[PDB]
């Protein structure tokens, strides 16, 4: 019985252009970066991560890192 499974490696947040897992939220409209930081949490899994966000009033989605010279990307995986 080779133990070579139990010990699982470390989770891999929202794979991505973004390839970081936070939580921010939203205008009237729906467009918009406010307060963004980073989620404070156990992440399991996708709904635990929704979880996450829903903890302190807020929606999962995956922002990537500001470039000078573009607009803000964010969007949720899987449409969670």
């Amino acid at each position: 019985s080779p133990a070579a499974m139990e010990r699982q490696v470390p989770y891999t947040p929202c794979s991505g252009l973004y390839g970081t897992a936070q939580c921010c939220a939203t205008d009237v409209l729906g467009v918009a970066d406010l307060d963004c930081a980073n989620p404070p949490a156990t992440l399991a899994n996708a709904t635990h991560f929704e979880s996450t966000c829903a903890a302190i009033g807020q929606r999962a989605r995956c922002c990537v890192l500001p470039i000078l010279g573009q607009d803000i990307l964010c969007q949720t995986p899987a449409g969670l």
